[PDB]
């Protein structure tokens, strides 16, 4: 089954463990972006993937092309246009010292965008679900409305809608996203989504228990939940549990301990492009919870955005678990 | 003898030798602007130098303000402001391939910055010289403007102005530029201008000789111009040679041939920092035009956009070969 | 216009500047190979390219594979056998001391090979031209029979055929590869081969000065021949001259001085790439010989096999000497 | 508020993680000693300071020196003279294996110095703090009885004085680093020692559990104490509480535990200049300690000798803790 | 007391800390193999070694020649035939991802030799122990005998017999494995053996407790069996601790809680080398176990096959 | 034929091309010195070679026993005494900015040695060549007298002297040389100098043309000197030529262009083994030179010290 997403790619640019900016002589660079991160990731169990995305028409932009090309991300949905790509600096943690990052995003190509460049059936055509972020819409009142035009469109021809909250403090308030979130919750088959955004976006009191029945009580529309709970004791030492909910009962993986951290960055999308990968799969959810967390447990071992790992692999590993 | 500059600092982000964009995984950084490497290279020389600029309040900004710190130049005059420092990218070149360059400088704070955040009184204070270039006003309306005004209030006060044109075709039109160092120019003391900027930029004869006389006729103000001229055999071999016309004649240094290169970039930086150290310290034209191409020469053998060498070193080489 | 080709990728595995094998404790990767790299030359042209190969079953073999995606080579002809990819070692030269390689290819799942995964009629659908050189016939019997069925296949369909002598010492003989190749002569369009060939391979004097002339005069079917002339000064420092005959005139290219050298591997890639490239365009010669040079002298500045530019770069720099 | 201190520059050289010196082709440099890293630290937390020391007039001298600008430590009373910069070279160390270190300090320019070249009424003007190490009195005799005059102009003109006992089995038997020992501390208002200290120089009883207390009453002019306690589990992980004893009370941060360990150089050195910075702010005891340790903590996630971190960036990290 | 071993030298190319083999640019090296370690790790502790191995005469044959002259294992018996130096490739792990191999040892110089190249009475002049394991044995028919003539005249003139079973999955079958092991076992004097050794090749049921009892049972001639008891937590966190069996007392190290590693490769060869070290130094079985198990852990600290660390440097630490 | 040198070994530490001093993090390390280098070049081309050295017994100390035993050097006669091994400093140079170096030798711990701690009959037993240069007897009185007698012992057992004049202003000026270069000369059989020592130690004058005639009429007991001339254009660009007099005639090499230059140290005692290879094996002057004007053009393709290529590879890149 075929995935299309939407959603910017960035160029992060990190110092070594132990480096902080002010020392730093070089950056190591790894292209990544939420919906671009679980496309690869799909790529690899092997979905076909599209990406509906803006770049510039320069060698940077063409880093980031490159970047799908090599992880067999369809092209064809990349439409040149604008000035620069854009970026984000993250300067390593480890122990006490949690990692830190200065975001260099605004002006971009894609957040510059305002044209509508895309033929919706193209897009759509064989496409079985549809993926984006509360990253992408966040970027701008033209994203808002465009991901939201084609949801419906996609909707209409009965492809799932998987959304991921995804929500960030730096690129908008917690009231202007909580209006944007309300108007794709009652759109939306599957939700990344964990007890804070209930709390902050689905009007949940932070009393209640069982937040995932709330949630979907509230949208009756969100056949699934999922997300992963994460203990942080410092910089190089989590608790990872995944969750998943659906059918009235919330199922657990094991709770795994991962330490040292080598890169968490992209932990997230590993874990979506897993849980995906199961829904796709039609397999049973305790399989899928227990996939998606050693998919998401793995990828903090591996320097970079995405997850190197094939199907096997993370089978295997999940499998020794139990 | 304390100089002025004002700039906007940037980071490069360079691969390494050999390494195309699509093949890089890591990016050297170094810290510059024109004229941001001009100060450097004057306090290396024993100038005390300061700088009025813009960065953001982010570990950024931070960066481009302890490059300062590190080379003495003072900082009392860095606006912390906006939410971007400017960046560009840079491609190694060797043998036959050129070096290749990639802006994301717009929209940093320096560019956006449209406030009159500095003390004129103040920023001009014990300074004898005053150094700005094209880059600079090219960058907008108010920067062209704010530079103008500077310029005008540090004449008023006995300050020489040493300007250096710089033009680049990636942030203007030859036209707009053109209206623009029409106006500088009527102010300038000491002038980097070479031969395309005369027929470019002076409305100079392509056949004639002698530029800078012409240029001279033209705007009788600049009491000197300084370039190098160089010859650009290939990406790792380059002819080097040092010009400066004043009070009538043109001085030219021995000719240089650089071979490998290691990084001509913040080269014409050196040079023109050089050249203004002669003239602060009273030196001779053929002292100064010696001494400045010796200086430039030397720095293509460093990494990043600053030159290292103090003055004996730079002096012991001139004096050698 | 599309092109197949056939041939071994290699890993090359190399020291840095200046540092011997005896002092080396990391070695530089790299993935290549005589065909692949004009494969992924024309690529970088534009030209739609696909290539028969075989790799093992392992990560190792998969980054040969990923070499490929990464530069939109198609690789639906890649086939999974055998038990380790072919690799290479090379210790860099500089100034006096020559570049030094050690081979360890031996045994490659490619050179094993004898199996007839191909299916003729898919491999050579929407082909304008097919390329091969002596490296794979040499590799073996099968190889070189293989390659012989795979030409008058292809010149029944009307499909033009590109050879490159790569004539290899360490491969096999003079009489060995002299047989071979006149199996091969009178059914190539475009062939890439010098002086040393024309003495070597088709039979000619080498008191003949026009032995371009004779050569054709051999086998009239060959409508043109290409090759460069390089003077080596030291291991730094060669120049580099294009010839490109055909109807009875060898054009040749500026000469280039070439100082210092990063990286000469795949020089001869480039140029071959580069004068299929201005054949399919249906350039004229002064033009194609003057553009392929450039390419060739350009990729001298680039580390690893293949050449990373775009036509307008190099037609840019063909443009600047002159 | 402004902080002298005196003391000498040595250059680090360090092997990379898991590389022995045998092994070992590069070393990285790093700046650093004692109480020039107290300077660079109190510095980042807004106190102009200033350092009595000694370089050579040669480029390795010149690092030093330029590390002392690049961190804004005033440079007016560095003077150049003698031979060499003292060096020290660092093979690192990660879980059972401990890090080792070989001197090579001797005969440094510092070390060799004997010529009273600072004018104490310029190096004392606008002070409020004189701090030192048992690590610049160990040195020579001449640098034993210089501190000793220095600490006698500087307490005259009503400056506090700081002490960090730092005793260095490398540099000196206990008997004689003892009777040294003797001198200085009827002299300090604040000192840097802990239980080890107490017992070998305090002749405090081993029993003793509240050795402070003894401490004080064997030295009633000493304000107070300072140190961290260190549970060392191993070469990366290691438990790490600030004490803080004045007025008859030791009062103790949170036990923070630290895993893996990046960097221990210079952890005391960021406990002492953070303690420092709250005797000068006129925090309360209980905030002094509790913001220390977190500035110790933090340093040990950075490699080199200097912490990077800002007073904010401390602040909340500590806040978060509790 | 000399030492001299039978084995052959690897290459192995390694991933940086976090790097797929799918993203990566360049590849460390070590030069190593099982049998090569002892003989370098003795030679750290003072024994003179000696090693009798296989290589090409080319630049990669000598990098494996200089890695022994570099450690001071005599390269005498070093001899220089085939066409190529077998590698294998080593993709890093850390925390959950565990470590991975491909490899790529197969048509080696050693792997592919036919010829006895060997002065037997040279090979073990002066000699007081021999070492060999099952990796060696594995690789040919021609190693298998070779290794057993050179045991059998190693024999006759008092030369004690060192032997890690080291069985390997990827170089043969069970039931192959088996076969050989029972014409070595009853001429050991030293042998490197675990629970699961003991299981699959010594006809022990998985029920027996005192399995070394068990093993002594079946081979009386064996005096002494050394082996290491790891508890994998993950990638970045072992447990590891010393067992050595003689006279029917099993002798045990305290535990050792290791994290993160920097390179778990060659642990069970400095091991078994500091074992060695104790057994020629005579030294009594606890201070043995705790010596060796002390050693095998601070090497889990350091990139590469061999141990670096001398025997003081090793000693104060099983002693702090 | 069995070499013996005398000399200090020092570690080198370099900044990467194009970096500056002030903006380098991290050094490469290189172990080398000038008689020390010549032993392991001699090696790499078969002598068998030993140096008389002292090095501190501390681990910076054994990188540079560690960097003798990689080469196949005898270490027998490396001496553990003092508080630290020599060092300097060199920032890269390419184009026109030229190398630049700091040293930090002094009080090493060969530089304080006053201790005779060598047997002398057992240092030159099986001998055929002693080298030593200018270096080392500059570096103290013990030093110089020490080699002197050794020289006399050597000598007293038909040992051949090779001295490498080697005259550095940092270490001693030239007064204090000279006089130290009359004891010498007189008792040297092969001999590193060239134009510029003969007039400044032979006392040659700058007119005579012939001055390697000159200098043997002063000193008839040597009967070969070798240099090489070299051209420097720039530190990326140097013409190489080698010369070698004897029985009355200088024989000249072909001049070699060398750019870029990788790392031109060492280059002179590549120069320096290769001559002296030749002179052992017997070859004819005009092959010598050649040979060895070759070895120390390759040797300047190479990071650090030591030349790693082997006789073959040195000899076909010469006749080409
Ligand atoms: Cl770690
Ligand atoms: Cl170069």
């Amino acid at each position: 089954k075929q995935v299309v997403t939407i959603g910017e790619l960035l160029m992060r640019l990190s110092t070594q463990q132990g480096i902080p900016f002010s020392q730093t002589t070089a950056l190591d660079i790894h292209i990544g972006g939420a919906e671009a991160n679980v496309a690869v990731n799909l790529s690899k169990l092997g979905h076909p993937t599209r990406i509906a995305t803006v770049v510039p028409a320069n060698p940077i932009g063409k880093m980031a092309v490159e970047h799908l090309w090599r992880h067999q991300v369809d092209t064809a949905f990349v439409v040149e246009a604008g000035d620069r790509l854009g970026t984000y600096y993250l300067e390593s943690g480890t122990a006490l010292k949690a990692p830190s990052v200065v975001y260099d995003r605004q002006h971009s190509s894609f957040a510059r965008h305002k044209s509508m460049d895309w033929d919706l059936s193209e897009l759509l055509k064989g496409i079985r679900v549809l993926h984006v972020s509360g990253i992408t819409i966040a970027l701008s009142t033209f994203w808002l409305e465009m991901v939201v035009k084609i949801i419906r469109e996609a909707k209409r021809n009965g492809i799932k809608i998987s959304f991921d909250m995804n929500y960030r403090a730096k690129l908008w308030e917690l009231e202007a996203a909580k209006r944007a979130y309300q108007q794709l919750l009652p759109l939306v088959d599957y939700c990344s989504a964990g007890q804070m955004d209930a709390v902050a976006f689905f009007e949940i009191s932070s009393e209640t228990t069982d937040y995932y029945q709330a949630m979907h009580d509230k949208y009756p529309n969100i056949e699934l939940f999922y997300a992963t709970k994460r203990t942080v004791i410092s910089a190089s030492h989590h608790l990872l549990q995944g969750h998943l909910w659906t059918q009235g009962e919330c199922w657990e993986s094991e709770e795994y301990a991962i330490y040292p951290i080598v890169d968490r960055v992209g932990g997230g999308d590993a874990y979506t492009a897993a849980v995906l990968h199961g829904i796709l799969s039609e397999w049973r959810p305790d399989e899928t919870v227990k996939f998606a967390t050693a998919a998401a447990g793995l990828k903090h071992s591996i320097h970079g955005d995405i997850n190197p790992f094939d199907e096997k692999t993370i089978a295997d590993f999940a499998a020794d678990k139990s």
